[PDB]
C-alpha cells in the first residue's frame, strides 16, 4: 500500500533461495521474498514481461519486502520526457555517400531550426540499403526513438537488377514498423534514370536537400500526431 | 451467482497485498479477494487477456469480494451501441490534399445524407501515404471503430520510382485488416498518368467525389454484412 | 470413466463460487466441480482452447461433477457429417455483378447436378474484391464450411493502375488459406483487355459459365484429396 | 531411471480420476499416475506438446506408474530411418498432365536408379497450382517426408493475367518452407511462350524429363546436406 | 549464493523422480533438487527458454542441489569470443559454380588478409539459389555465426521466366534476417543480359571478385556497427 519506492523496472530475473523465499531483482537492487503465492507471480510477470513495483524501507540488495506494486510501469523498454523532446535515429547507407550526406544535413539542420534543440538526432552508419530494416528493428526494440528515418540511394549500374533490393528493403521497414509500433520514414529513393554523368550528379546532390526538409517535417508531424492521438 | 453488479472491465493489474490476499483493479474500482484459487485465475486471466466482472455491496476501492464471474464482457478493447449506431476513422495523407479533401467531403455528406447523422466520421492526418498502415493499426486495435478508411494520391513524379510505395502500402492495410479483424477500405488510388497539367488537375479533382460516394456505400455495405454473418 | 455423457464442446468460461469450487460452463449447461486440480486443468484448457467433455447424471445447469473427459471433441470450431455431405461458402463481389453471376450459376447447378444435392452452396456479398480474404478468413474460422469459393472481375479501367489490388487480394487469398488450413479457390480473374465494348461484354459472359464448372470440378475433388489424405 | 519401457510418444490427452489420480495417453496405452506435481508436468508437456516416456512393468490400459521419462524422444510427429532410406512427397497439378507426367516420371525413374530402391517417392494429386502450397503444409507437419516435391506447368493463356497465381504459389511455397522446416523443391515452370501448337507440345514434353532428373538430383542433394549439417 | 559453479546452460529436460523430486539436466550433468517451488520455476524456464545455472560441490550425474541462479546465460544457443574473433558461414549455389567460386575465393582471401587470420569461414554448398533462405535459418538458429553470405548466380535461360524465384529467394532471406537477428548479406545477382557467350562468361567471372571482396568489406563494418550498438 503506503511505502516509498525503493526500485521500478522489468524483473531481469527470479531466483529461488535455500530458504523458500523468491529473490527477484528489479533495477539496480536485488530483493527477496517470502511470499510463496509471489514467486508465482513474479515468474508469471517476468514471463509475459510485466513489470512490477517493489516498495521498501531496505533499499539495498538481498533486502526483503512485502508489498509489490504491479501496476503499469513500461514493462521493460520504454523512454521519453514532456511531449517535444524525444529522439530519432538516422541510417544512412555508405553506397554514393555524398549524396545522402547532402538528405542528412538538411535533416538535422531543419530539425534544429524548428525544435530549437530539444529532439535530438542519432546518426547510424550501415553498408548498404539491405541493412537497413534490421537496424531499425534493432534500433526500435530498445526504445529511446520516438521515430526511425533510413536514407539510401538505389539505383540502376547497369549490369544487375536493382528492382528486388528496392522492393525487398521497402517491405522490410514497413515490416518492422508495422511489428515494433514505431514509426519509420523512407527516404530510400530509386531514380529513373541515373547515369553517373555530371549532370545527374548535381541534380540529385541537389534535390537530396528538399528531400531532407520533407523528411524533416514528416517526422516532426507524424510523432505529434501520435501523441495527440495516444490521448 | 445471484449478486448486484460493481465493475464490469478488463483487469489493469493484479496485486498481492500483505495479508496474502489478491488485489485486482477492475474498471474504476480497486477490489481485493482473499481466495488462492481466486489468484491464479485472475493472473491467468490477465496473462490471457481475459475479463472478468467482479459483483459485490461494496462497490468502492479497496473492498472485498468472493464472487467473480468469468463470463464473456469484452476481454478488453470494444465499442458499439445497436447496429446502425457506429464509428468511422476517415485517414488522409496531405501531399495533393486539394483533390484528397474531396474524396473526404464527399464521403462525409454521403454518410449523412444516408444515415441521417447515426454514423460518425472521425478525420486523421498524416504526412503520406507511407504513414496510413501503422496508424490504421493503432486506430484497430483500440476498438471504438466499425471501419477504416484510408485516402491518399500517389502519383508518378517523373523523377523516382513510385510503385515501391504503393506495393507496400496496400499490402500493409491488407496485413492490418487481417491482423486486426477491421475493415479498412481502400481510396489509394494511382492514375496512370498525372503531368500536374491544369487539365489533369480538374479531371481527378471532379473524379474523386465520384470515389468518395462509392467508398461510402462500401463501407456501410460491408459493415452491414459483418454484423448479419456474426449471427 | 464410464458414465452416460451429458454434455461435450468448448469451455465457455471457468467460474470459480464463494464455496472453493470450479464452475464451468459446457456446451449449453452449466456445472461445477470441487476438485482443485481439476480447477487448474479446466483453466489451462480454456487458456490453450482444449475441449473437454462432462459426463454426469445431473444434466442440468448448476449441477456437480467429477469425472471429465478430455479426449478430443473438437477443440472448438468443428462441422461435417460423414464424407460427401459438407457446405460450401460462395463469396461474390458486386462489380460486374452480371458476369459474376453466370459464374455463380455454372457453379451452383454443377455441384447440383455431380453431387445430387448432398453439398450446399451458401451465397455471400462483398462490395469489392478487395474485401474477399477477411470475409473469407472470418468464415472459415467457424468451421461450418469444407471449401470456400472468391469470385470476383478485376479490369483495367483507363484511368488507374488496378496490379495492386489483383496482387494484394491473391496474397491475401493464399494467406488466409494457409493460416487457417482451410481450401480457398480463386475465380478473381484479371483479363488483358476488357473495354466494356459490346464485343467484350459477350465473350467473358459467356466464359464465367466455364469458369464455374472448373471451379466446381476443383472444389470437390480438392476436398476429397484432403479428405483421403487425413487418413 | 532404471526401468523397461511400456510406451513413448506424445501426450494425446490428460485426464483426471475422481481418485485425485492424473491419466495419460501415451501411445496406444493409457496409464495414471498419484503425483500432484505430476499432474501439474504432464499438463504443461500436453501444453508446449513435449514428448514423456513413461516406464512401467504394468503395460496394459489403466495401469500406474511413478517414473516418467521428460527426455526428448520426438515431441509428436516424426519418422525415418538410418539416412539414406527416407520418403519424398510429390504433388502435381492436373493442368497439362500429359507434360507434368513425364517429369513425374523421369524423377521416380532416376531416384529408383541413384538410390537403388531406398527412397520411396508418393503422388498426391491437386486440381491446379494454387493448391500445391496448402497441401504442401499439411503434408509437412505429419513427419513421415524428409522433402516435398511440387510440379506444375503455368502457362499464359492468352485471355487472363497469369504473373499472380505464379508469385502467389512461388511465394507459398517458401512460406510453408519456412515454416515447417521441410526442404520443398520448385519444379513449377512459366515458359516465356506456349501457344498450344505442336512444336510448343513437343519441345517442353521433351525438356521436362530433364527438369525432373535435375529435381531428383537436387532433391538428393539437399536431404545429404541437412543430414550432414544437423550432426 | 556462493558457490563454486558445476554446469551452466540451457535445461535439457525437467525430470519427475520416485521420491517426489525434481530431476533436472543441466550441461552436461544431470542433477535433482527437492524444493516443490522448483520445480514449477524449472519447468516454466523450459517452457519458456529460460537458461538457469546450477552450483553445487557434487558435480556428478545424479547430484542434489538448492541453490539455482536463474541470471542470464544464454538461454539456450550462443557463441562468440572477445569482438574481432568470430564465424561467418558462406553458402552459395552450385548452379554456374565456376563464378560463383570467384566470389568465394576473393571474399575469403580478403577477409584472410584483413582480419589475420581471426574470422573463420565455413562453406556449405546447396543445389540451387531457392535452398538458400532455409539453410541459412537452420544455420541462424545454432548460434555459432555472426554473419552469414548467401552466394548465387540467377540468369535468364530463355526458355522460362526467373524473376519468380529470385523475388521469392531475396524476400525470404529478409525474413530469415528479421527472424532471427542475425546478418544476411545477399551476393545474389541477377544480370540484365547473360547469353552464355564467351564474352559475357568472362566479364562476369571478372566481375565476381570485386563482388566477393564488396560483401568481406560489407560483412565486418555491419558485424562490428552491430557489436558497438549492443552496448
Amino acid at each position: 500500500m503506503h511505502t516509498p519506492d525503493c526500485v521500478t523496472g522489468k524483473v531481469e530475473y527470479t531466483k529461488y533461495n535455500d530458504d523458500d523465499t523468491f529473490t527477484v531483482k528489479v533495477g539496480d537492487k536485488e530483493l527477496f521474498t517470502n511470499r510463496w503465492n509471489l514467486q508465482s507471480l513474479l515468474l508469471s510477470a517476468q514471463i509475459t514481461g510485466m513489470t512490477v513495483t517493489i516498495k521498501t524501507n531496505a533499499c539495498h540488495n538481498g533486502g526483503g519486502f512485502s508489498e509489490v506494486i504491479f501496476r503499469g510501469s513500461g514493462s521493460g523498454s520504454g523512454s521519453g520526457s514532456l511531449k517535444t523532446s524525444f529522439k530519432i535515429a538516422f541510417i544512412q547507407a555508405r553506397w554514393h555517400a555524398d549524396i545522402v550526406d547532402e538528405a542528412r544535413k538538411s535533416f538535422v539542420a531543419e530539425l534544429a531550426a524548428k525544435t530549437g534543440g530539444s529532439v535530438e538526432v542519432e546518426i547510424f552508419d550501415v553498408p548498404g540499403a539491405y541493412e537497413i530494416p534490421l537496424h531499425a528493428k534493432t534500433l526500435a526494440r530498445t526504445g529511446r526513438y520516438a521515430a526511425i528515418v533510413g536514407a539510401a540511394f538505389v539505383i540502376d549500374g547497369g549490369i544487375y537488377r536493382h528492382d528486388f533490393v528496392a522492393t525487398a528493403v521497402i517491405n522490410g521497414m514497413m515490416q518492422v514498423q508495422l511489428e515494433t509500433e514505431v514509426p519509420v520514414l523512407s527516404v530510400v529513393l530509386t531514380p529513373h534514370h541515373f547515369h553517373e554523368s555530371k549532370e545527374h550528379h548535381d541534380f540529385f546532390h541537389a534535390h537530396f536537400k528538399v528531400k531532407g526538409v520533407e523528411a524533416a517535417h514528416a517526422a516532426l508531424q507524424i510523432v505529434s500526431e501520435r501523441s495527440r492521438i495516444a490521448a
